[PDB]
Order: structure tokens, then C-alpha cells, then sequence
């Protein structure tokens, strides 16, 4: 990233209306995770080029593209881990304490 964001900046959107969920799933090769975002007044984005367009199309002054980070190593909003249960596959939410443990697996400089 050309501009590195802080968790405080990434929660900045969460303070204004945006939300951010991180989905962590076990891959066939590696541990992976992805960060999702939702417009507080519009559609939902999980790609960087989707966020830049939202800002350009709508009026936003509180949060800029920098406040949005899709790195699953950012322990800001919600973290989930896909798990199997006797009822089926369900996305289990990770606590703040569990977050960094999962990040270590999905981490990638």
C-alpha cells in the first residue's frame, strides 16, 4: 500500500456508518482471508477499485479511501472463521483475542 492505514483510521468508517467484516476460510493450499465493506447508504464493496468509485460518486468527507483497508491483518471490525459443525458449515465469529491468531496464519507481506 502506498498509504498505510492504522486500525483507528480503519474503524473511522465504522464510527460514521460504514461496516467491515473479515471472512477467513481454510484454503486447499493456504490459509486465506478477505475483508468486506458495506456502504452505509448504498451498495457493498470488497475491492479497492469499488471503494474509490463509491467516494467519487457519493458525498463523503469523513472517510477517504485510506480509511478503508482490505488487509485481513487489520484487527478492526468483525472477524469470522468458516467452520464445520454437526449442523453444517457456519461462519463463526472470532473474538479480538482470536483475531491475531488467525491473522498469523493468513498473514502475507
Amino acid at each position: 500500500r502506498r498509504r498505510i492505514a492504522t486500525p483507528e483510521e480503519v474503524r473511522l468508517p465504522l464510527q460514521h456508518g460504514w461496516r467491515r467484516e473479515v471472512r477467513i476460510k481454510k484454503g486447499s493450499h493456504r490459509w486465506q482471508g478477505e475483508t468486506w465493506y458495506y456502504g452505509p447508504c448504498g451498495k457493498r464493496m470488497k475491492q479497492f477499485p469499488e471503494v474509490i468509485k463509491y467516494l467519487s460518486r457519493n458525498v463523503v468527507h469523513s472517510v477517504r479511501r485510506e480509511h478503508f483497508s482490505f488487509s485481513p491483518r487489520m484487527p478492526v471490525g468483525d472477524f469470522f472463521e468458516e467452520r464445520d459443525t454437526p449442523e453444517g458449515l457456519q461462519w463463526v465469529q472470532l473474538s479480538a483475542e482470536e483475531i491475531p491468531s488467525r491473522i498469523q496464519a493468513i498473514t502475507g507481506s
